[PDB]
């Protein structure tokens, strides 16, 4: 199965990357045609340093349950860096408003997140 373009998601992520650090994510899924998706989000990451992160990727829904998704951009940080990530999650639908969220990414530093996409 497809997305619907122009689904709006809101999301909120905890990730654990592997230095040790911890992200929380806010942002936003806009579903732009039946497979392709972009990706905005405001991040904090608990050693001091905000990011803007700005991407999309290739999604679709395997069942009304599962939706896989992979994606990639780039985290423009507080530091005056910009550095490129990627991800490879699913969504858990556990309500028509409401999706469970995990996500492995990478940015030699991998992460896991978990949290919830809001369908608005």
């Amino acid at each position: 199965m497809e997305q619907k373009p122009g689904t709006l998601m809101v999301y909120v992520v905890v990730g654990y990357n592997t230095d040790n650090t911890v992200d929380v994510v806010g942002g936003a899924q806009y579903a732009v045609s039946p497979y392709l998706f972009l990706d905005v989000g405001y991040g904090w990451n608990n050693s001091s340093l905000n990011f803007l992160e700005v991407g999309g990727g290739v999604s679709y829904k395997v069942s009304p349950d599962l939706e896989p998704y992979v994606k990639a951009g780039f985290e423009y940080n507080t530091d005056n860096t910009i550095k490129p990530t990627a991800g490879a999650g699913a969504l858990y639908r556990v309500s028509p408003n409401l999706a469970l969220m995990v996500e492995y990414g990478w940015n030699s530093l991998q992460k896991v997140a978990i949290g919830i996409a809001y369908k608005v």
